[PDB]
């Protein structure tokens, strides 16, 4: 539960001191200075003579244009939170500007308590202008390895749905969210400005945005820096927002000016929040208009106005450098040499090369700290759920009637366990959902919360289980539950989100930036403490998705993950749930674990359950296991075929061309898969099977018939190097379907049991069982002739059994 | 380019007629009865006595939510087009209303001229309703068997990038792009808002966004129709568009009244678009506010208000079937049979079953019916490019100065190639970027067109190649540029996009959706005539994301292309350009391929060219090649090593470890793939290498070792049944990576010169050669260190230039 740290939503009452502005002038200067330092320099960060350029890098990496920007506003928060100590994290959209953020955790004391190597003197300041950007050096981005940090700004878009997911259930918690002009022209920035209709001022945060108005993105202007101000005012106040707008640099008009107009509206800004807040107290039915900034500056602020005749300050020419060398001729190390001579370093700098008292006087203290603020580690204040017994959930009925027993909905299971998750931790786990909680059977979580709704209520008819605050949040985009569930998470919370399969890749990309943040902080960042894992259910998957047809019917997520499957970094789970109790084991193993994405494959539909709660964990500790129970081989000799599947309706379809396998009196072992990464080579995953264990399952000379979830390349390439794998013939999804019956999407693909069975004959004896082989295939073209017929499945697919079930 | 349809942008001076609004009241009843028919019946499609339980699907699939009010839409819009000679093609953002897509086919007669055996008749009416999402039947969204669909709207998101991407350079076309209230919840569609400062009111056509406002999506009311009104309009009029809102269905007020009401709002909304279109011949510098339509009616309209005493009209209740069963009970059955004659068939009908011509007098004729418009079947429209001769942007230096010449940027030629295919392919090409063109080395386009901007215009000091028309447009979006190409490609012309590697993964799904468009057609479609590909250049790849880091890092868009790679529909090509000639060869076959979505792989760093042309057109043809001239063995026999590299840096360090396992004597072949297809099974895909092809490239029983541009896994996965594939040692990408040295980043993946010369020793004779790996595995920590103490890399990385260079 996020901690009240400071004095949350104080107005200040007298005006801001004169000697606190000349403070944060000095913080921006220096910080502009560090952050062309970090760029530009490799030694002599102080330019003690001789200054010349072999003190200059090689290669020029890292961005200025956004920086100066960064610093002037990172230099008023400082103040700001000092003056009211107030709970503030920062959101910095164009993580490029990663100089601004390093600077801050150098100048608030965070940078030398976390790398003591990097001294607050002349030979500390010189590895810091080395480090950035350099071999064995730091990143150029507001990487995870920066104290302060929570969202990298790598891949643009995510900076709202960060900054929004921050502040839930945390309600001390300020988050000024600096979003790049450039980055607002991405899909999921656009989507996230409308987060305000889904937090509650009394329950959550506040989420200040700050558009970065600095004109231009790369090589281009940014389209909300050229409509009318005019448009640009009523967009803002069109998503639920009271626009203020701070216009500074295009003129002449002295820095210390510039500071005192800032420091008032940002004042008058603060006043605004400390009512919605003081308001919410007695009321938190009706929504606020939550003020957001304009922040409209030159891009490149401070750099010459000009170089070679070409406009830098206010360009894109800004973007990365706009001095493209400073070793290649004297007259261009010349314009480095002023550049950086124009914040009067002589005055920011004690001649032992520490910054001046009087630069940092005005700077927060502690926890308040930008760097050293816990919600910007928020493994620090993450906390164990105190889970229900998995015992309460377990289909009791398998061990009654024995296994392939029902028509259960296995996702009912996990949201009974999820409901009384929230139940037991209120406040520190959320559901999220693009609209389809319901649909993947979840709701039972609706008898304990609601769906927090902070738009128009209209009628009891329609407005079933919302409310102002609740645990469950759902808009349609993938990419807002995404942002919303990762930012909960990196501020010490948990939770899971579920999604359609085929509309999981709507956020592959989200995907793949969480695990590169997990596999960076697990290798080398041990100061940042592990946060609760994204917890993922991927339902109404491909073989049940014979209702909405080809659009909806691509389990391909399976392959993107495997992708973030290297360096034992173990930051991918991967689980297939066999059944209710297969999944209740994955899902306590997933809402234990920390520093993972995991993803739980699990059918909505009506389907047997195969495993009891004892057999499901057993089989999931080890990740996959031979089915005795199942198999009418003794040991791997007798078995003259292994039928492996991975999936609830692979397990389907493989149990059920065992049973007619079983009746043509042959001898097979049947394997079920629950962890996907048991099966990688075990050179590259110590926690994979061993060679050993791999060949005691799958047998090691007998042919293994795979039926998989997803596409079959993702088995062929993970089991290339294991013993027997020339034996294995995998079938999977196979870009065949369409909206049809659920027997024609096994069938279509080669995965129902009728094929399953006939290709199990042709790898034992294909001339020996020629016939029987030649009769399930004309059966095949039947049953689904019965299907067009009669728009169902044929009665012997539909109303097979498990031989194992007893009435 | 593009035709001109019809009487383009003209007013009606004239009151809708009584008439037409009597014809659109009883199409949207038809379209209704149909649509319910669709879902809910296997048989007796007029209800002929007996009617009963039997005639009812056993398993109902399909959504009604949105179906009455597209009926209601598509209705107006038939009206509007007959009456005006408005070229239309329409965006079913709600693809899920797929009954009112092949109700309008069957009603604009497109469906039966398509698929004869549905007649217009009973027994036609019978196969119609019972084909609909049933076995051996059709989709139950606007799917590409459905005339007049170029948007499915299965994965929601892309309505608005789809309307825009159709009207660019298409100034007759007009689309409404009808939007979910829900759909409008995903960011592409917040985004795709936006594109209105993106196209001109004169050289592109004109979107007519809908917000389809019914109140709801499946399980929960929308956002923007639980704001304040006032938010509402403040919201589009920021966003650059005139909102107009039409509010019906919530009171008692006769459907000849909304007709009326809308068929005015309708006229009045065209009046403003004429005069937006006439303006634009004289000036269109200045950016219009567009006017858009909010259309408030509420959810599963004309359903029964309550059924088991929930609320279903005006509830998310509607959005699938808002009667869950007519099988379960006989009262339920009377509410379905009531519902069915709510609508009164006996006057839309004649004996025959035939849809009365009363009904259906207003429609379009011909090529304006949206299901028979080109534009539709944008194929019928794409003409082959006018391509230049490949042999005038060749690197000529590999024949004189020989095979790995030069510092040159191989995306380069590819921007110069692509420059001249736009100047003699005006109005028929376009390149799309998310500010990443000049990056990306195309910048060579902007000597003969412009990025297009209808934003605002501030100084020739910083807007360089800016026009309010031109052939590039950029926005920072992968959806918006993916999805502007998607519909340039579907209404029949063709393009480019260039994105960094990492992410492409923004667009996984729209590749997906876009792939699965193309299977589709491919396999069962064949009266949707074959489009322009999707021609997507991956560069400033993981191999050279040294100067941003991990974040970047990240090549596995191969990995999802290869789960669109079956049943020998070929519609993905990914594309390895070893250098800028493979480039241009490449680039070649990709703008000529029709139905496909082609990556190249091409990088944008100085680097070695290796083939000629003729050479490269030679590899391209079969997929991989045997290099004779950089082998030191002169057959399969005398080799004991085979070294293959996909991709221009894994190429790079494969032949710089051929020197280096030159000078120690050994026996080796050189392999480069430059079509990663190439290597998949014989038996899956029949362009693929024959096994003999195979064996005898990469040898029948000598170690390879594979230098690959992606995950190895993607390597390993596609030669599983391949002669030899056990002796595959595949390299490639590993998620080691930083902000570091280009060396740094091949040494980290383990996939340097140095490690690779150290593997091939390795795989030879790991005693003979130990003295050898060690040196070299010494030399890479060596080689690091230069890089950490200097800020560059050790000159054996930097200066090495291939043996074979005069
Ligand atoms: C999703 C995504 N697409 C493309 C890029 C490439 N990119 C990185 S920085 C940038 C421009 C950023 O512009 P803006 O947000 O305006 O930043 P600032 O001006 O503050 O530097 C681009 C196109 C990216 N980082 N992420
Ligand atoms: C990208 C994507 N995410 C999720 C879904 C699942 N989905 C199908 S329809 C739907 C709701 C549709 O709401 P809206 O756009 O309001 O359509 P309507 O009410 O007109 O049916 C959802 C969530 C989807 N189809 N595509
Ligand atoms: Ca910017
Ligand atoms: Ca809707």
């Amino acid at each position: 539960t996020s901690p009240v740290i400071g004095t949350p939503w104080k107005k200040l009452n007298a005006p801001v001191s004169e000697e606190a502005l000349e403070g944060v002038d000095k913080y921006w200067r220096v910080a502009n200075y560090l952050s062309i330092g970090q760029i530009y320099l490799r030694s002599n960060p102080l330019m003690k003579e001789p200054f010349t350029r072999e003190d200059v890098k090689h290669r020029l990496v890292g961005h200025w244009g956004t920086t100066p920007g960064l610093n002037f506003l990172i230099g008023h928060i400082n103040r700001f939170i000092a003056d009211h100590g107030q709970n503030t994290v920062i959101i910095m959209g164009p993580g490029h500007g990663g100089p601004a953020g390093t600077s801050q955790s150098y100048l608030d004391g965070t940078y030398t308590e976390t790398f003591p190597k990097i001294t607050k003197d002349e030979a500390g300041l010189q590895k810091f202008f080395r480090q950035f950007s350099y071999p064995g050096g730091i990143p150029s981005h507001f990487a995870p390895e920066t104290p302060g940090s929570i969202h990298e700004g790598g891949e643009l878009g995510y900076a709202l749905s960060h900054a929004y997911g921050a502040i839930m259930d945390n309600p001390s918690l300020f988050v000024p969210a600096i979003v790049g002009d450039g980055e607002a022209e991405t899909g999921p920035l656009a989507t996230g400005w409308q987060s305000n209709k889904l937090v509650n001022p009394r329950t959550d945060g506040i989420v200040l945005p700050i558009l970065h108005l600095n004109g231009y993105k790369i090589a281009n202007p940014t389209i909300l820096s050229r409509i009318s101000d005019e448009e640009l005012h009523e967009f803002f106040h069109g998503m639920g927002y009271e626009p203020y707008e701070f216009v500074a640099g295009f003129d002449d008009e002295d820095h210390m000016s510039i500071h005192r107009r800032f420091a008032e509206l940002w004042e008058t800004i603060w006043d605004e929040i400390c009512d919605i807040k003081a308001t919410a107290q007695t009321d938190n039915v009706h929504r606020p208009f939550y003020p957001m900034l304009i922040f409209r500056t030159p891009k490149g602020w401070t750099c010459p106005k000009y170089i070679d005749g070409k406009k830098t300050e206010g360009s894109w020419r800004s973007h990365q450098v706009p001095l493209a060398s400073a070793r290649d001729t004297e007259a261009h190390f010349e314009v480095l040499k002023n550049w950086l001579e124009s914040y009067k370093p002589e005055e920011l700098f004690d001649a032992n090369g520490a910054v001046k008292d009087d630069v940092l006087a005005f700077m927060p203290k502690g926890e308040l700290r930008i760097g050293a603020n816990p919600n910007a580690n928020g493994g620090v204040i993450r906390n164990d759920l105190k889970l229900p017994n998995l015992e309460d959930y377990e289909v009791k009925e398998v061990a009654e009637y024995g296994h392939g027993w029902g028509q259960l909905e296995a996702t009912r299971t996990l949201g009974a366990y999820t409901r009384d998750i929230i139940k037991n931790n209120p406040r520190d786990f959320r559901i999220f959902g693009p609209d389809e909680t319901a649909s993947n059977r979840l709701q039972a979580s609706y008898e304990v919360t609601n769906k927090q709704w902070d738009a128009g209520y209209i009628s009891d008819e329609v407005d079933e289980h919302m409310h102002v605050s609740g645990q469950v949040v759902e808009q349609l985009s993938e990419h807002q539950m995404e942002g919303f569930l990762e930012a909960y998470l990196l501020t010490g919370r948990h939770g899971i989100w579920s999604s359609y399969e085929s509309f999981v890749h709507v956020i592959d990309s989200m995907l793949n930036q969480h695990a590169k943040w997990l596999e960076a902080t697990v290798r080398e960042i041990p100061w940042r403490k592990p946060i609760a894992s994204m917890n993922l259910l991927v339902s109404s998957h491909v073989w049940r998705q014979d209702h909405n047809g080809f659009s909806h019917q691509d389990p391909g997520v399976t392959s993107v993950l495997l992708n973030k499957c290297f360096h034992n970094d173990h930051v991918i789970g991967i689980y297939f749930a066999t059944d209710a109790n297969m999944l209740l084991a994955i899902a306590e193993k997933c809402y234990k674990s920390t520093n993972k994405i995991n993803a739980i494959i699990a059918g909505k539909q009506p389907a047997a359950t195969w495993l009891t709660l004892d057999e499901a964990r057993a089989e999931l500790e080890k990740g996959a296991a031979a089915w005795d129970w199942a198999s009418t081989a003794k040991n791997n000799d007798e078995a003259e075929v292994v039928l492996a599947a991975a999936g609830d309706v692979p397990t389907q379809e493989i149990m059920a061309a065992s049973d007619k396998l079983k009746e043509l009196g042959v001898k097979f072992k049947v394997v079920n898969v629950a962890d996907l990464l048991s099966l990688q080579s075990a050179k590259e995953n110590d926690e994979a099977l061993t060679d050993e264990e791999f060949a005691d399952i799958f047998t090691a000379d007998k042919p293994v018939l795979f039926a998989y979830h997803s596409y079959a390349h993702d088995v062929r390439g993970l089991i290339y190097d294991r013993p027997n794998h020339d034996n294995f013939n995998v079938h999977g999804y196979e870009e065949e379907g369409s909206t049809t019956t659920p027997y024609d999407m096994v069938r279509v693909n080669r995965i129902d049991r009728y094929e399953l069975t006939a290709e199990a004959l042709r790898m034992i004896d294909a001339d020996k069982y020629a016939d029987k082989i030649d009769e399930l295939e004309k059966f095949r073209d039947e049953a689904f002739q019965f299907a067009v017929d009669n728009g169902y499945d044929h009665p012997d697919y539909t109303d097979w059994v498990y031989s194992g079930v007893n009435t």
